[PDB]
């Protein structure tokens, strides 16, 4: 079962911040994490959602294919360029086309957290009741990774692609960010970073979150876990 | 018509290397080469036929799926990893198994090169009388870039991903180098970079060959081409 490894912790203690890891190494079935009570707490995914949704919008038809371009003078964007900006836009009139009962469908069928669209069916993963912990969205890119989602395995690969951030000559890296918004420190806004990352014939699973008051601490979200995942030798530094 | 830039010469002139470097933009209806001559002459594939190996592999079943490991004590590696290094034993065997006939056909479907398969069916590609131009990488890898060959869908997008070999926030290079050997006096080796980068809602496919007698060149079929193309304002880096 996930198992807790307190070492993790001084990466976190180092920048004073209070968030959760979860790495895992082949399948979700051998997964660690600094803190065992945050792994699984549910937050808002925010453009972590992004994930789900291209898949979902593949699925539908609402993205033709993978060479689709979106609209935002205004410079469109493939689908890669919509994942990582901040295509607010972009996102919400994808989950808008797809509508409420094909999303709802959906994501009954990926197991995706608390599986609740309340609160707007363009904004539900901004400003909604949508709520998923860092040990399920392992879980859901480890189904993702072995195209086990019900969804073609066509439009599972074209998302895998989109997600690339990094690569090397023995690895390559498929992440995705997200940031609620600061909140207050009765509410204070959440920050993640989660993915994969194909080593050699292995893979790593992880996903990150963190408490996050100032825009200034954005940066962890990425560096913390780069620094824990560079320690164990899976990519640089 | 391909045009003639006569300008990227003097990148070949720099290293005192004969060779021909073809980049299109859009599709390869708008191509541009230093060489016109040279940018439909046929050369040994050597490893980029890795590429055509590789779909025709997965498409026989020989290779299972993304998945597949290869046996090299060295450990296995995966698609991306055999595609990268040189593992010709792993090519090799799966050649071997597709064999001859089905290997025919399908360089018939891809129109690759010359389709001279002639010799030993594990080596036609690395010394046998295989050969194909600048001009006609570039049609082939347009073609799986629009999943256009004579494969499935999901076959063609595991290829490009394992070809992957850089990562920015603005492109995805996907590549593949080769090199025939030294050669002889009257008959110097080949040594190849293929592939196309996608640049935005853009793409831009390239190929390029030179001369090679001295291994310690290997690194101009990199940085000759990585020179044009980030002058073009494509890479940089």
């Amino acid at each position: 079962s996930i198992t807790e490894n307190t070492s993790w912790n001084k990466e976190f203690s180092a920048e004073a911040v209070n968030g959760v890891f979860v790495l895992c190494k082949s399948s979700s079935k051998s997964c660690a994490t600094n803190n065992l009570a945050r792994a699984s707490k549910e937050y808002l995914p925010a453009s972590t959602f992004k994930i789900p949704s291209a898949i979902i919008g593949l699925e539908t038809g609402v993205i033709k294919n993978e060479h689709q371009v979106f609209k935002w003078w205004e410079r469109d964007l493939s689908l890669r360029g919509a994942i990582q900006v901040s295509a607010v836009p972009v996102f919400q009139q994808i989950a808008r086309e797809v509508g409420e009962v094909r999303m709802q469908k959906y994501l009954k069928k990926f197991s995706y957290g608390n599986q609740n669209i309340s609160g707007g069916i363009d904004k539900f993963w901004l400003e909604g009741q949508l709520r998923i912990s860092a040990v399920n969205q392992v879980e859901f890119l480890e189904s993702l990774f072995l195209n086990k989602l019900s969804a073609s395995k066509e439009n599972q690969l074209i998302v895998k692609e989109a997600l690339v951030t990094e690569a090397a000559p023995e690895y390559l890296v498929h992440s995705k960010t997200g940031f609620s918004g600061v909140g207050t420190e009765s509410n204070p806004g959440v920050a993640w970073w989660v993915g994969w990352v194909e080593k050699g014939t292995e893979v790593y699973f992880f996903a990150f979150n963190m408490d996050i008051d100032n825009e200034n601490k954005l940066p962890l979200r990425k560096s913390i876990p780069t620094k824990i995942m560079a320690s164990e030798g899976i990519i640089g530094g």
